[PDB]
């Protein structure tokens, strides 16, 4: 049970407001980024301090069940821990459910609603129950930003749709799914990412649109996630100038209790996107910008660059009077009603509670997949070829970033069997590549995400190839955005489109290529 | 935990398939194994388990996820498993999340300056790779490789061995084995009688080994030996032909080699285990159904991944009721994987066991590394330049086959810091693409595998690109035998050389050639 908040030393009681970056490997010498990632020390430090949450990236889920353990058994007072797990568990923690994202059930969505909402609370409810299962209790989803302009390169396929209703109908249904299991939802990146072409990591960008198209278009998902009860609501680093001309929605008294917290009526929990993110850090110093996030109403500093300099710096803003202790208390009570809520659960323990092979998961995330897909109304189909006669090309943002890219993957395998054999290169790559010139099949995975500066733009190098070597066809996995173009460009090009980048949505989409039955790997290790 | 029941209580079938070892991934769900074609489903590995399989041998997963995986493989057989890996450098070569080795030859290198060192190195890894094996519940070590490396061209051992002479691999060998000897596994000489002279891979196809009987006690086996008379469990045969010892038939299917050279003149008492028989160089040779009762009249005791299960089974009761092979027969195998499963007779205690950060495990890796690091002989540092001005090139044998370039992994950021933006690309592609004319640093993972036909040779196509562009340098981790060339064709060109290819091993490289990022997701 949680003590009393008033048992709380004052310096205890700001620590639970700030929530620090982990990696999911156990071990310091596996961080990915550990500029970002507290060694073991640490956080094991920041933990017996009194630090209110954790935020978890990498690893494969039996790891993570053991990572989120070693965690709280650090902790007198449990653990928020938290993960971006938008697409499923699975999607950050191998071994448990990847779900395609959320545009693929938006895609559904617009012929077949109440399907599509049907899908999407089963993905909220079996991302809440793998969650619980690795120890994870704070989901940071849904996305209800309405990607209404194409070129967004940071939200793009992360949203569930580009207009409010298509939004508002698939994110609460994700929520209604989630609220089976006792975890945290959140909704992100109020009061909306949606139409912007700024990736707010590397730069902030400003949404000029007047009050009346806020509250028409970028407000009403949200409006509908808090009167559906979501836990917390997830800041974007955004100009808003028709509400605040002066300080980012972050930092800004007009938008985070004027809009959220007064005017919304929001109860729950207010967070920070990362403070560690270029739209904010080029904004601020870090140091005034904590100060000036709880000034502005947030309950949550997330990942502030430095967190022993945090809480000092809060420390003398209330001995100036610049904040006061109450402040800082009334924050702490909304913390208690969240972590009340995830203390209700029964302990769930891997691989218990993990779908797995479970047949209505994988028949769930296969059904998505196909409703989703679209392709050149055509009648043809890929030529097989004898063995290595032609090329199977494939295409990413980045190799380091391919994590659907393993050996012997249905995008590799399955052409192999019709005589295409594989190359991978990155798009940056490719218009310098030479290509022989013998049957080509290509495939581009690319897609927006977190540190995009722009969106891949793979046209004009395809219609370069196109003239260079007979190009057979070309297959999309992730952004649609791109398809009007390559229809338009080289109409006599048929091609093939998923919003999946996972083995499944591989095989659905390769295996429908061909009309002759494979032919004839011999490689085990 | 109960004691082994008496051989003759399992019936026939039983005995048979206690000789039998599948294959399966580490990975808990059907959906994720790499090789379904391979590696057998959960349905599947239930039901051979609860028949009487004798072991699983894994690959794929986490160290956490193989824990789990042997838990759940243990818990639905009667007799305990052999569970199985190679886990030739380090278990975390394997799995990750354990410790992963610098490769043998490093060692190797090692102990032509400095054996003393070289052998308390290759007990220490013996030691840990024996100790995180048995905290995820793996108990059967596939390894030292044995192998004596003296044909430079090898693509399949290559750096995986110890060494270039008998001498050498016999001594870190049984470092390795005693080592490993601190702890209840077994452990497994390979590829008797030895497959370092060759330049063909069996994977692919059957290599031949012409030497006479005296090279072969002169090179080959010395190192065999000393593991045998030093206690190793298990002995792993290549599948190759050894005309001086058998006309016909490869060591895997051969009397005379199995039986008449290692049970008998070598005096090997252990596990005689086949290499997998789902290689092209031995299913190339016979059928499967040939192939298993075959190897079984040789001596094998252990079939090692038969192409099918169901299918060896029937086959080896068939062959009994017909008089080519005897009852007997088979009863006697099962008592030495008795002999063997008693030696390691017990719960998989993951991450206790595991060396994670540990500070003299971690430093022992280092120190392996920056000992067997190979350099121009002055000392170099490279131009830094304005961010994404120049350009680093990693270049790599395959991209599916590359897990140590990892986002934000150090050959990759340290670089950047200097102005070089990263580009990936596979050997093979390398000659079409055409370079833009700024300064470039190359670095080459390229090393001997499993499934290399030949050895990568990059020599001519950095020849053609240096001629080209501004090149600043060239980094090879892996293999060191392209090296000569390297300094003959290009000698005004750096260049720095690692055995290792792990994010240590790119941090210490790439840090020397200076001193000597935004992205959280």
């Amino acid at each position: 049970p949680l003590p009393p908040v008033e048992s709380l030393s004052l310096r205890q009681a700001i620590a639970q407001m700030i929530v620090v970056r982990g990696a999911g490997y156990l071990f310091d010498y596996e961080r990915p980024y550990p500029q970002w990632e507290a060694d073991q020390t640490t956080l094991q430090r920041w933990i017996e301090a009194g630090i209110g949450g954790v935020i978890l990236l990498g690893g494969s889920a039996a790891e993570v069940a053991q990572k989120t353990k070693q965690l709280q058994s650090w902790a007198e007072i449990p653990l928020l821990i938290a993960a971006d797990i938008e697409e499923g568990v699975g999607q950050r923690f191998r071994g448990a459910t990847e779900f395609p994202p959320p545009m693929a059930f938006g895609e559904i969505w617009r012929t077949d609603p109440h399907q599509a909402i049907a899908l999407a609370e089963t993905m909220g409810a079996t991302t809440a129950q793998e969650a619980l299962s690795l120890g994870i209790n704070w989901v940071l989803a849904p996305v209800l930003d309405v990607n209404n302009n194409p070129h967004n390169p940071v939200i793009n396929i992360r949203a569930f749709g580009e207009t409010p209703d298509q939004v508002s109908a698939l994110g609460t249904a994700f929520i209604r799914g989630a609220q089976q299991y006792a975890v945290l939802t959140t909704a992100k990146h109020f009061p909306g990412h949606g139409d912007t072409a700024t990736d707010s990591h590397l730069a902030l960008p400003t949404i000029s649109h007047d009050d009346t198209r806020l509250n028409t278009v970028e407000l009403p998902p949200f409006k509908a996630a808090i009167q559906g009860g979501v836990d917390a609501v997830m800041n974007a680093h955004l100009m808003i100038p028709a509400w605040d001309q002066q300080y980012p929605a972050t930092l800004s008294p007009a938008i985070l209790t004027g809009q959220l917290r007064h005017k919304l009526g929001f109860k729950g929990l207010i967070v920070t996107d990362a403070l560690v993110m270029g739209g904010i850090t080029q904004f601020a110093a870090p140091d005034t910008v904590v100060v000036q996030a709880i000034a502005a109403g947030a309950d949550i500093l997330l990942m502030p660059p430095d967190v022993d300099g945090a809480i000092i710096a809060i420390e003398t803003a209330i001995k100036t009077g610049q904040l006061s202790e109450s402040r800082i208390y009334e924050s702490v009570e909304r913390i208690w009603q969240a972590k009340q809520k995830i203390l209700t659960a029964t302990p769930s323990t891997f691989p218990q509670g993990i779908s797995g092979d479970r047949p209505e998961t994988r028949k769930t995330v296969a059904m998505v997949l196909e409703r989703a897909t679209k392709h050149q109304k055509s009648l043809v189909k890929i030529s097989s070829f004898p063995d290595n006669f032609a090329r199977n090309l494939i295409v990413v943002d980045s190799v380091l970033k391919s994590p659907f890219l393993r050996p012997n993957c249905p995008a590799i395998a399955i052409p192999q069997r019709h005589g295409y054999a594989a190359e991978i290169v990155e798009l940056k790559t490719l218009p310098r590549l030479q290509l022989e010139a013998i049957p080509t099949l290509i495939q581009c995975f690319l897609r927006g995400n977190p540190f995009t500066e722009k969106l891949a733009d793979p046209i004009d190098v395809l219609q370069k190839i196109a003239a260079q070597i007979p190009l057979q066809g070309v297959i999309f996995y992730g952004s649609p955005y791109f398809l009007e173009a390559l229809q338009t460009t080289l109409p006599e090009i048929p091609w093939w489109f998923s919003y999946g980048q996972m083995a499944i949505a591989q095989a659905e989409i390769c295996t429908s290529l061909w009309e002759e039955a494979p032919q004839a790997a011999a490689e085990f290790i």
